């Protein structure tokens, strides 16, 4: 059942496969929103979101190996075979399987493997407790290790469907890549601020060490006599704010005096959308971030992006005027 | 009376037809600036600029009507007759009817309603009491519901201008949408500001809903004896300010430090459309927005809408100056 | 002795006029650099700056005098006589002159005119002591009246220079432009900010009439009995501050709490030209003006501005790379 | 044993050294970053990263009187024996010496000084102690006097690389350019913040001629008794704060707010680096200046340069989507 790469098959699967990426892409992100920092200063996480990016994301996962599937199940054309360019059509299995295998199936299979929902279940919580590490909103951050070779698979691929199917497609489809652009970074500033956040709590029980350790911010302990105890005997509410000049917030402070990583889930995913385009816009400028490398170099990568999209926006609408 | 499509009387009236709505596209958004915040915690309309607005917003609903009448009378070249561009006439009222209900009339129509000076006189008040909804200022924001097609009959007509009359025609034309784009969205901002300020008003009379209710902010009530008790007595003053915490202004704030929603038209009106020009430029920096869904979309909208302007603006003076 | 319009006097004749040319419209807006702020809250006119900036207009309207001369004293190719580019020369000295007086004599006869040194000489000095106008810091922006025709005559005759004698010739071109804008911009908010704390000590004064008259706040009364008497129990020092929320600043108040109405000519000079080059760059960004029409006029002039200006750039820059 | 001009040797060499000159213009600006301010109210110098750097700078110099030495020993196309490209070669070592000393020696010797290392062994401490001159973290900037002619000699250079050896070939190189340029106004922002907390300290110090001469700010005399017993009766501290209204800290009050100046090499690094990009990226808006003729002239410099970049990326990026 070897499919033909120029049939008809092939682009209804590469059309549909489009879409999937995309909703892909767009999910991603959320993983990130799902920290919740509570008024009793603790972060936990939205079980029914959680639940359901990450059904949306096995379904993804699903489309991504049928994809994979079919790809062991196409044809190719043979580099010597192009006669005026009538490349003929290949049928051998194992020639097609062992060329898959020599380039395209490692940067597929690493873009279906299911990482996020592995990290959030299997390893995390149960027998995986990262006691040792308490860096549990810090790994979320390596969804972006396997994001990045994801991305990259949007750019051939739409390609392909140009040639499936001009004035208007040059300027929409590079606002839809900047608004993706704006997504992704919105939600890492969001995580970044719960980690930044998470940091001032951490500094703030060192400095009382007496009564405190690195336990007391998670909300599955927060009815405990002595959470409530040192919480009533403490000044963290008021330490662990941008106004106070305790911690160096940086651009993540507009996380905390608007209360962003407080907010419901589309409060806070829209906030954080409208901060990442509008830093993306304003090539970053506003971002006054800290003496910290890792602000710096978000807000150095912030820029450039920004940078490289508005030139292409602008390129596209020049092109798209001119013709 | 069926007027040529190519003469001289249809060329006349397109002539006039672009003058008439282009002030009907300057008037329209002007019906947003009418609500005026009094010292005394109220929400006025100015009674003499609505009359004048009406009656503007009537004389370009009379044109309108005109158009559809002229229309309703004109010939169309056949596609079935297109000899070598000798396409012929079609004089048969009927088919001309026809042909124009079939595609065309309904948009036109949907133009020409009246219906900001119904909802302003015959919806809101008299017979139409509104008591339930109190959401005075807020139904004016349909306006745009008809303001959008409106705004699309511009770019087809204008072309057609340009049929019937360059290096001077591509910057300035794109300079007139600008300007008409930053004049509507900063009466869509004071409006929004409008009602954000009155939402915080509703927050504090919920606050204080011993000795207030919800039809309270009305200047109609303004000598009421118990109005006058509950304002001497009451903190609404300081509460619904940007300095205070109570309320998230967010980019809505700058309307009530500045007070220019107690100012004159032509202050407000300047104020506004400075914000919007300027919001505009910026890509939409500066707009720290609060948590609240609206807002940031219309700071979304804001930044793309200088995003798409500033590239057409560039593209245009590259053109200009290949040429 | 008429001179050859294609010869070699003209040429040079040209290049030394563009060069007055250029230094009269650095010259013009230095005129808004003369008031001065003084500590003891009036305003001074620096006589030296003035006698030179004066010599220097004066050397400037004896070069375009003699333009004027010349250009009385030139032939002209007859519009019909071009035969083949072979145009001939008209040397009938009325005709010539005839030809210019009808077109070309009046916007060069209105340049030439000295009306910021009759302005400053003999219009609000002297006999015509504007006691009732009181409005000497305002008149000074007439000279803007002239200086708009005059930097008209930049456009074609600089285009002539080109006619005379690139791909570097479009940035450095277009930079020059943009230094020049941002001065003109600098120096007209400079006296726009001197105006509002004028006005702002004018509001203060209406506050204080009891003790306080419409001449207090000039620097030759300082040492009066009454005015020390008045200055000693006064609290204009502070109510006139951006810091306190008596009077509506603006973006003029930037001026006040820099205090660059009070340096020295090359402090404020250079902080005003950054002025106007920052909110020509950011495109009138950070403007954030108050109620006042003028205000916000002033400021949508400076974002239309900075947008032609930087699309020109981009669009010069598109060029050069491209050719 | 004179080279060939288009040979293998001098195009293995020129592969090398555009990768040492690189090298250079990464390092020299990194001389900004080593003085340090200390809580004691004192400005040090990082002796190790001192001396790290001077041995790589002193390899860079190496590198370029190898070049020197190399490229005295090429031959060259004579101009009047181009017949149809063929120019032979010249072997004469004699005229090789002529026209590099002509043309050629001047600016590639000037590049090659060891200017930095001497200043900071031979010039400043040892026998050329500058106690009059006071002025050891001023020098530093003359770095920059050759700095630039050597960042001259990439342009040629780099584009023999590209003659040689495209579509990614102009983003990626303007972006090259735009973070070297980043890069090197951060090291001038830190040195001249350095130099303006400086200058407050030395203000300080006048308005406490009693018990403070200019010694008290060096690191060395720390733990001097007249120190220690200044220090604990003096206001230096709040003094020369931003916050503080007594000196004009201006764009470098960022350097101390954010207490960058004492932060560890890393960390002000990044900060002066993005705070370069941000700067650059906004066009210099946000560098609201002091009333100071040199700061000033920095963020026009920045502003401009700004320009510049923004324009020629623009057009990089229409020439790769049109090609
Ligand atoms: C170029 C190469 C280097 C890129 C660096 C990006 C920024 C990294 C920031 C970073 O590592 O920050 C640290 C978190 O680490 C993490 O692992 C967090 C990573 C956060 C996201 C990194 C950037 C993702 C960009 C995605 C762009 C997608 C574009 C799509 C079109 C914390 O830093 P800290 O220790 O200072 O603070 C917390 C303590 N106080
Ligand atoms: C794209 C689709 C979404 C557009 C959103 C526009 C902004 C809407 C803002 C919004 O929802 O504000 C609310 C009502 O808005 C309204 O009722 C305003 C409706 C605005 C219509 C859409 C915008 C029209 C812009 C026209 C531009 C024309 C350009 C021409 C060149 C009130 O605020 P809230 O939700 O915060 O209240 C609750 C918390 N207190
Ligand atoms: C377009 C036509 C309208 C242009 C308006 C420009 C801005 C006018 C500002 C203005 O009138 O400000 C008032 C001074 O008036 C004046 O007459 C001062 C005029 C100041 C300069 C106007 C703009 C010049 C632009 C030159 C550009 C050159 C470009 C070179 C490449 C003072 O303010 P107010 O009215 O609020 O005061 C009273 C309330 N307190
Ligand atoms: C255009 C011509 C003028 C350019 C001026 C540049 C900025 C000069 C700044 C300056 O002089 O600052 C002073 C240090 O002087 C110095 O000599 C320090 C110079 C610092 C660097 C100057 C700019 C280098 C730009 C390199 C760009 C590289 C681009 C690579 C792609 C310190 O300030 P002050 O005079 O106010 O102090 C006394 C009052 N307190």
């Amino acid at each position: 059942r070897i499919f033909d790469p120029r049939g008809q098959t092939i682009h209804q699967w590469n059309k549909i496969f489009l879409v999937a990426c995309l909703i892909s892409l767009f999910v991603d992100p959320l993983f990130f929103y799902l920290p919740i920092v509570q008024d009793e200063v603790c972060i936990d996480i939205g079980i029914a979101v959680e639940v359901f990016l990450i059904i949306i994301r096995s379904i993804a996962d699903v489309f991504y190996v049928i994809h994979i599937f079919m790809r062991f199940h196409t044809a190719y054309v043979a580099p010597s075979s192009r006669v005026f360019g009538r490349g003929e059509l290949v049928i051998d299995s194992s020639k097609i399987a062992s060329r898959y295998l020599h380039k395209g199936f490692f940067l597929d299979f690493i873009a279906a493997l299911p990482l996020p929902q592995v990290l959030i279940w299997i390893v995390i919580p149960n027998l995986g407790g990262s006691t040792i590490a308490n860096t549990k909103n810090v790994l979320r951050f390596i969804i972006i290790i396997q994001y990045l070779p994801r991305l990259f698979l949007i750019f051939p691929l739409s390609s392909q469907i140009v040639k499936a199917t001009t004035a208007w497609a040059g300027a929409a489809y590079n606002l839809i890549l900047y608004m993706l652009a704006s997504h992704v970074l919105g939600a890492c500033w969001y995580l970044l601020s719960i980690e930044r956040q998470e940091a001032c709590w951490k500094s703030v029980c060192k400095l009382e060490e007496s009564s405190c350790q690195f336990d007391f911010f998670d909300c599955n302990m927060v009815k405990d006599s002595l959470r409530v105890s040192w919480f009533v005997t403490s000044n963290v509410t008021n330490l662990c704010s941008p106004n106070s000049l305790f911690y160096q917030f940086g651009i993540y402070g507009d996380a905390v005096t608007s209360k962003v990583t407080t907010s419901a889930f589309f409060n806070k995913y829209f906030f954080c959308l409208w901060w990442g385009l509008r830093n993306l816009s304003s090539l970053g400028q506003g971002l006054l971030t800290s003496t910290f490398v890792g602000e710096i170099m978000f807000a150095i990568v912030i820029a450039t992006l920004g940078l490289v999209l508005f030139a292409l926006l602008i390129g596209n609408m020049q092109t798209y005027l001119q013709s």
